């Protein structure tokens, strides 16, 4: 049974859309059962922390769940991969939990999940399932602009740092934008607080 209860879930997301539920969330867990379940109890604490950490800056404490800056939606749809974007050339912008963008990331996920993302990537704002599954799939498989899957810097002691950099990496570390490095570490902070757990070593990047 998860480390995070309810309760402490909704301690971290007072705010949090009534589209992100705690049952959505622990229903995924399935999906990558070695999330919040490797390492010892701290560590799964940690990790736990770490990921909703993540997730509470990706979309302002759960309040929201497709991207804000609708400006920008015509901006994520690779056209060098084969598969295109059969959906709209402006409709792979951020959805769920972790703000799955990209024409390539809906599709990769979809093959993981084994639902068609690149055609329907609609599934992300309107199924709460899906929208967690995203999540933990990026958590739990994708180096994005780092060198780890985030699970692994958290499971490897390698510092919550490359979780930061793994998912926002290029844009946020080495100066790239510290507001949001901040933004991250402060909620990992108040949610290992909430856990009791402690946030480990290289915290930053």
């Amino acid at each position: 049974g998860f480390v995070v209860s309810e309760a402490q879930f909704n301690q971290m997301f007072p705010n949090r859309n009534a589209f992100y539920t705690y049952k959505g969330l622990t229903d995924a867990l399935s999906a990558y059962p070695a999330f919040a379940k490797t390492g010892s109890d701290e560590v799964k604490k940690r990790e736990a922390a770490a990921f909703l950490a993540n997730v509470s800056h990706e979309t302002g404490g759960l309040f929201y769940i497709k991207e804000v800056n609708e400006a920008n939606y015509p901006h994520y749809c690779d056209t060098t991969q084969s598969y295109g974007c059969p959906a709209g050339q402006a409709a792979y912008y951020g959805r769920g939990p972790i703000q799955l963008s990209w024409n390539f990331n809906y599709k990769a996920a979809g093959d993981a999940l084994g639902i068609n993302l690149l055609a329907n990537p609609y599934l992300v704002e309107q199924d709460p399932a899906v929208a967690w599954k995203t999540g933990l799939w990026y958590w739990n498989s994708q180096n994005g602009p780092g060198t780890m899957t985030p699970h692994n810097a958290i499971v490897n002691n390698a510092g919550f740092g490359e979780t930061i950099r793994s998912i926002n990496g290029a844009l946020e570390c080495n100066g790239g934008n510290p507001a949001q490095v901040q933004s991250r570490i402060n909620k990992f902070t108040q949610f290992t607080q909430i856990l009791g757990t402690t946030t480990g070593p290289n915290l930053s990047c």
